[PDB]
């Protein structure tokens, strides 16, 4: 193809020209991604023995990167051929992608991660790029964690040592600092007009993914809201239930707060840390099996609990991980018995056990609000958060008006 045309001359060497430059590399890349044909340009590449040089020339592992999300995201009936050249590239033992933020995939499960993920985008219909939608530029306060920010928990720099060493010995001041931002919630609303928070929700859902595999996708990230509304149809709810839970955890959720969630979790202590857009803790995450519809079970098998948490620092698979865990405490809800519920009952008149086997569009009000207790604390032992029913509640009215705007 004429991709491949182009890609055999960009890796070639002579005279001159004894290296894949970080340049050349670049410009394989975006050809990949440009390439209308490419499983004929795979084909072509591996029949001239070209498809293995060009895993083994693309040497710096973040362009590596980009190359083996882009060829794993563009294949289909070369998908093999390509992951069989990878393997046979690494037997000189290369770092290959594991370094930095994805020291935690191994090079191979980097590519069936970017596989998986790519034909569950096709599949579900989220692969299509969004809009450059503005990010908030905060730093600190509410909402200043990446779903107002668009600013990876994985790429923020290591918290203090100082900081470390007063979070370590349990410094109330520091602690706070790397904690939830509220305090009353409903005084935290009670300043905020409704333009405020319709703004909120709008830069929430209108900004791309802040991915850990943007290559992965055929052009640029799709939106939040793309991808809430593909969770949304896959677990039969709505974006609007999904994003009032995810705008709440994102009011209280500070830049400071994403780093410690991250940073803690992927320590030596391993810290059993809630991550990213609807703050899912590690353990829900891993004895929920989360990922299940974005990974297969031979990826999801080898994942480590640090590679889990780096995952749910990943937007889109926060957003799947978050909305399966709320059908599963709707589901959940739809077997009890409300009589063993009084509580609950009590709390919420209007619930609808039965209700919540369906979409949230028929859900009376009141099942948002229990769920919405009973997604930050354990579901359906008839202990209610607080205040969280109410704050996700106004979110949610936040996102019927905004859906309606
Ligand atoms: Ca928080
Ligand atoms: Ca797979
Ligand atoms: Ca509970
Ligand atoms: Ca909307």
């Amino acid at each position: 193809t004429a991709t491949s045309d182009l890609i055999e001359s960009l890796i070639s060497y002579s005279w001159d020209d004894w290296q894949v430059t970080r340049q050349e590399a670049r410009r394989v890349i975006a050809a990949i991604r440009n390439d209308n044909v490419p499983d004929a340009t795979i084909a072509a590449l591996d029949k001239s023995g070209s498809l293995i040089k060009l895993f083994q020339r693309v040497g710096p592992p973040e362009l590596a990167r980009s190359l083996i999300a882009s060829i794993a995201g563009r294949t289909t009936m070369q998908r093999y051929q390509a992951r069989n050249a990878l393997i046979r590239s690494l037997i000189n033992n290369p770092l290959g992608t594991q370094t930095d933020n994805w020291i935690y995939f191994p090079t191979i499960t980097f590519f069936d991660i970017c596989a998986d993920l790519a034909d569950a985008a096709g599949r579900l219909g989220f692969a299509a790029a969004g809009a450059t939608g503005v990010a908030s530029q905060a730093i600190q306060g509410p909402f200043s964690g990446v779903g107002a920010t668009g600013v990876n928990p994985t790429d923020l720099p290591s918290i203090a040592f100082g900081d470390q060493l007063k979070l370590l010995n349990k410094d109330p001041a520091t602690v706070t600092k790397y904690s939830n931002p509220l305090g009353d919630l409903g005084a935290y609303l009670s300043q905020l007009s409704p333009q405020d928070k319709l703004n909120q929700a709008q830069t929430l859902v209108g900004q791309p993914i802040s991915t850990l595999f943007p290559d992965a996708y055929p052009g640029n990230p799709p939106s939040r809201a793309k991808v809430m509304s593909a969770a949304a149809r896959k677990y039969d709810l709505t974006p609007q239930l999904i994003g009032a839970i995810i705008l709440a955890e994102q009011r209280d959720q500070t830049r400071d707060e994403d780093a410690k969630d991250y940073q803690a979790a992927v320590s030596i202590k391993s810290a059993n840390t809630s991550i990213g857009l609807g703050q899912v803790v590690v353990s829900t995450a891993i004895k929920y099996e989360l990922f299940t519809d974005l990974l297969g079970q031979p990826v999801r098998r080898g994942l480590s609990r640090k590679a889990v948490a780096t995952l749910l620092a990943s937007d889109e698979f926060n957003i799947f991980a978050t909305a399966r865990y709320i059908r599963y405490v709707a589901n959940l809800a739809s077997q009890q018995d409300l009589r063993k519920l009084p509580k609950t009952r009590g709390a919420f008149p209007s619930i609808d056990l039965r209700a919540y086997a369906g979409n949230p569009r028929n859900w009376p009000r009141d099942n948002v609000r229990a769920l919405a207790s009973e997604y930050t604390s354990r579901p359906w032992d008839d202990n209610l958060s607080p205040g969280w029913p109410m704050f996700v509640d106004d979110a949610y009215a936040t996102f019927l008006d905004l859906e309606h705007h």
